[PDB]
């Protein structure tokens, strides 16, 4: 099953909030690379996380940022490795950082990187420009 | 030169202060788009770069960490593009945010993509896991 579809589907999963197609293309074992800022207490930056810990980090994105879509723009394959890069666009809509909302719009980029084997990802990098996303938020006109 | 090799390049070059070579690999009308963290007064977070104003920030970072090397883990090309997984580690020489130099080394990983076009970078996106090497140097 083709690699570039198993991670097109991966996104349009996320956009639809779709937890049982995220499960079907997503290995309970895989061994998933998300950046620093993804850090807790439990898990330091750097050390990578399973299926369930990614999911549950993304839930807890979906709360601050529910109408946020990942589009793929580029998508880059070679055997079991497939690489994107995606923008992430959304809304400040939500209260977040002791700021309340302001409507106000963001586009930002990720670059993913992932392993697929037998249709599944097993392993996955992926980093956002959280910076950018935030420097947006605080400039309109 | 086949696209992989272009980016092979381009690090070696990077990693050995190799301005020539950049110079060669990389298009001067090329649209960098760096990260954030990257920008400054005259670059807000988000706006593009040119060769120049990129190999710029570079210069900077030399001054910072010195022994600075990155290092392609993972490449993967379909026609004229190209994105790596790299590692950049060095060391601890310089006090951040108060806290004193250790001496210890990092590594953070990078991701980027490129498109090349008749054996030159034309344009490129890049991230760093910046947390994570902030995290490190403590």
């Amino acid at each position: 099953h083709q690699p570039s579809d198993t991670i097109a589907g991966l996104y349009e999963a996320f956009n639809s909030g779709d937890l049982e197609t995220l499960r079907e293309l997503i290995a309970p074992d895989a061994v998933i690379h998300l950046p620093g800022t993804a850090g807790d207490a439990e898990h330091p930056p750097g050390t990578p996380r399973d299926r369930e810990g990614w999911l549950g980090v993304w839930q807890f994105t979906q709360a601050f940022f529910p109408d946020m879509t990942a589009t793929v723009q580029d998508i880059v394959q070679t055997g079991d490795l497939v690489a994107t890069r995606c923008v992430a666009r959304g809304t400040h809509s939500i209260e977040f950082m002791g700021v309340p909302p302001t409507g106000r719009p963001f586009e930002m980029t990720m670059l993913n990187m992932s392993r697929v084997r037998d249709g599944r990802i097993v392993e996955h990098w992926t980093i956002s420009d959280n910076v950018t996303m935030l420097a947006q938020l605080g400039v309109k006109a």
